[PDB]
């Protein structure tokens, strides 16, 4: 007998095919059956008419590497249909290493004393032994190796550093890591070179897993930040993923038709994938990039000013008789929002064929920016039904079959008999993002029920108490 079965309303199965009328039964962690299931016994038949089953949103851009172990909720997610998430990305992994003060962006996992693992099993150990409610596939990053190897970090590594950090990363491979992951942009490695790069992640082709990247600058020099991008994706013989893909800074606005063109031409000749979020304003460490600061800025966090949480950086600044730019330094360390983004762009880039959805919501921020809480649902609303930007069934796929297939996650991202039960039901008519700049934190809307492994871990909007996720490997 099935545990329960999901009566009554339409499956998109994530494959990318118009939605049928058709019922889904479960049994244990698997997905039984699909279809016409009246004639199988089950322990309940819950009734999902007028609603819309579709497997577990995988969110493919993450930073809840500390996030998984301070709140296993993960609220922030499961509200908004997420049931796995890809951890360690732009090089900034919580293991391996033990640091009291690393240095940003690493800080952007922090919560006091975190950079506690010495090695990533142990990282992966702690998951395991107190599982959150999303299941886990975990990256390792650059950044953060360089900053458990290097004592200098503001130069290009040694031979001998070099062979250290390419043995940490074997390490966490071997361990379960699914791939590595690097953020040339930000200062830990700003001054790493692109041979010290493939030589530090020259285990994914023993191992098999895959480069995800913040490339070295996403504005004009954007070109021969890809350009890099493919030549590691070559020299290592692996498949690339292309992180939060956009075009940066008004002299750069409607350049993602040149962008995508480059990463389709590759496309033909090399693994390539890329991801995206849906809006037009960026988050990360506040940081002294003309860039970045050159639109409306808003504070996110701020260590030695805590005070200065969501003020504009503008308003700030000028008080204090210094340019946005000049007064950064004496902020630091802390967080921001930069508006340099523009709608077309975004558009363009989340339409784009192999385009999947990444939220690269960053937790911990006291006033973060509001993609950490409605990535998906305002590309199923929003996006698929109000400006019809692509019909519901390939906005599904986009969170769903895609990602399970570029991230290797088998089993899992389609509603399929046999595969994991990671489901959600949602309102096609109703859902749709709450979560505001003004106000980001608000629950998405139209989110009947998210399940992991079979169990619900969101019904009747709130946490269910099912600690159903596991760590995932390649
Ligand atoms: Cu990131
Ligand atoms: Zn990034």
């Amino acid at each position: 007998p099935f545990d329960y079965i999901l009566s009554g309303g339409t499956v998109i199965d994530g494959t990318n095919a118009p939605g049928r009328l058709a019922d889904v039964g479960v049994r244990g962690d698997r997905i039984a059956a699909v279809g016409d299931l009246s004639a199988s016994s089950a322990r309940r038949r819950i009734d999902v008419a007028g609603k819309v089953v579709s497997p577990g949103f995988i969110d493919s851009h993450t930073h809840d590497d500390n996030y998984l172990l301070k709140h296993r909720d993960m609220t922030p997610k499961i509200s908004q249909g997420v049931t796995t998430v890809v951890t360690g990305n732009c090089g900034i992994s919580l293991a391996p290493l033990a640091h009291a003060n690393p240095p940003a962006p690493l800080d952007l996992l922090d919560e006091g004393g975190s950079f506690r693992f010495a090695r990533f099993s142990d990282y992966l150990e702690a998951l395991r032994a107190a599982p959150p409610a999303v299941n886990a596939a975990c990256m390792v990053g650059h950044s953060t190796l360089r900053a458990a190897v290097m004592p200098d970090l503001r130069r290009e590594a040694t031979a001998d550093e070099i062979q250290a950090m390419q043995a940490l990363a074997d390490d966490a491979l071997a361990s379960g890591a699914i791939g590595i992951s690097t953020g040339a942009f930000y200062p830990p490695a700003a001054h790493a070179s692109t041979e010290e790069i493939i030589e530090v992640c020259r285990p994914l082709i023993t191992h098999g897993g895959v480069y995800a990247t913040h490339m070295r600058d996403e504005g004009e020099h954007i070109v021969q930040a890809l350009e890099e991008t493919f030549r590691i994706g070559r020299e290592l013989d692996v498949p690339v993923v292309i992180s939060h893909h956009k075009v940066m800074g008004k002299l750069n606005f409607g350049r993602s038709k040149e962008t995508l063109a480059l990463i389709e031409a590759a496309m033909a000749s090399q693994d390539v994938s890329l991801d995206a979020y849906p809006y037009v304003a960026g988050s990360t460490m506040l940081k002294q990039d003309r860039v970045l600061l050159a639109g409306r800025t808003l504070i996110t966090w701020c260590k030695p000013y805590p005070e200065l949480s969501g003020r504009d950086l503008e308003e700030i600044a000028a008080e204090r008789g210094k340019s946005k730019y000049d007064v950064v330094p004496e902020l630091q360390p802390a967080g921001a929002i930069y508006f340099m983004m523009d709608e077309p762009d975004v558009q363009r880039i989340l339409a784009f064929g192999p385009t999947m959805i990444g939220s690269a919501g960053l937790p911990h921020d006291e006033r973060p920016h509001p993609r950490l809480w409605g990535t998906f649902p305002r590309v199923l609303g929003h996006y698929s039904r109000d400006l019809g930007l692509f019909p519901l069934e390939t906005a599904v796929w986009k969170m769903t079959g895609l990602t399970a297939a570029k991230f290797g996650l088998a089993e899992r991202g389609q509603v399929q008999p046999g595969y994991y039960a990671d489901l959600v039901v949602f309102d096609p008519a109703t859902v749709a993002d709450s979560a505001t700049f003004e106000h980001p934190t608000e629950r998405a809307a139209g989110i009947h029920s998210v399940y992991v492994n079979g169990a619900a871990v969101w019904e009747d909007q709130s946490f269910t108490g099912q600690h159903a996720g596991r760590v995932l490997n390649r």
